[PDB]
């Protein structure tokens, strides 16, 4: 049963977590048409998915040169980690969506627009999230149970989703990617601060769990951005999200590779979706 730590440390999932679990969540390949044309994504449904229950939802973006199938492919096997963690009770059941920034006019930077208009309404009208409807109002009212994360170029996607979708999303997991809006770490932090100001949200209503490896080149630009954000009043640094809203996990020795990055998700995802949650839990 999960308890927050204030400075959680990197820990890979056990090797057995990388093999198939008997309690396997169903993965559905979807196709939809949006502002960037006809595209696909995958939806991971937790084992025992019951559409008359409501589930947290976490959208997770691939990196450069990859696609909507990568994260659940043999090259990453994230679903095995998800299956084992949910079965063992370390992670509460949730829906995980793997879309793509490929296709049409879509880019890693501009994906948030298609995310808002097409991806959320398509996925969350079909599956049971906390969204009672998928109008802008219904999506905004369920923001505390929606998260976005991604690796590398997908980490960049995550930062742009954050700056442009605080109204829709409360939890952010940028992995090995920095925010490319500004000519200094301070410009970056200030853009995020301004987005937060504009949203009207309190510090108890958005959470950032960032991560990378100590040997991942993304560290060079992330670390200064993280330090500049620490200095804002908008962030209270600690992985204990019952107390603060901002943490940066750096895995010793880890390089720029999904082999390591999948473990950041195993470490970080169980931290999401407990603040103002509808279940009665002690974390």
């Amino acid at each position: 049963s999960f308890k927050y730590e204030s400075a959680v440390q990197y820990r890979p999932a056990p090797d057995s977590y990388l093999n198939p679990c008997p309690q396997a969540g169903r993965i559905v390949k979807e196709t939809y048409t949006g502002i960037n044309g006809t595209k696909s994504l995958n939806v991971y449904l937790p084992y025992g998915y019951d559409p008359n229950k409501k589930y947290n939802i976490f959208y997770l973006m691939h990196g450069g040169g990859e696609n909507e199938n990568t994260i659940f492919s043999n090259d990453v096997k994230l679903q095995n980690i998800l299956d084992h963690a949910i079965m063992n009770g370390e992670l509460e059941p949730l829906i995980v969506v793997t879309p793509t920034f490929n296709g049409g006019n879509c880019t890693a930077q501009n994906f948030y627009q298609e995310f808002r208009q097409n991806v959320i309404p398509f996925v969350e009208s079909k599956y049971s999230t906390y969204a009672e409807s998928t109008t802008p109002q219904g999506i905004a009212a369920s923001r505390m149970h929606r998260g976005f994360g991604g690796f590398s170029m997908g980490g960049l996607t995550t930062w742009y989703v954050m700056v442009n979708c605080l109204d829709y999303v409360a939890y952010f997991m940028p992995l090995s990617g920095d925010y490319w809006y500004g000519n200094s770490p301070q410009d970056k932090a200030n853009s995020i601060a301004e987005a937060i100001n504009r949203s009207g949200l309190s510090k108890r209503e958005y959470f950032v769990f960032a991560a990378t490896g100590s040997e991942d080149i993304a560290y060079a630009n992330m670390n200064p951005q993280i330090e500049a954000m620490k200095a804002l009043p908008h962030f209270d640094y600690t992985s204990d999200f019952s107390k603060g809203n901002f943490y940066f996990l750096v895995a010793p020795g880890a390089t720029h590779w999904w082999g390591y990055v999948r473990h950041y998700i195993y470490d970080a995802l169980p931290y999401f979706f407990h603040e103002l949650e509808h279940h009665h839990h002690h974390h």
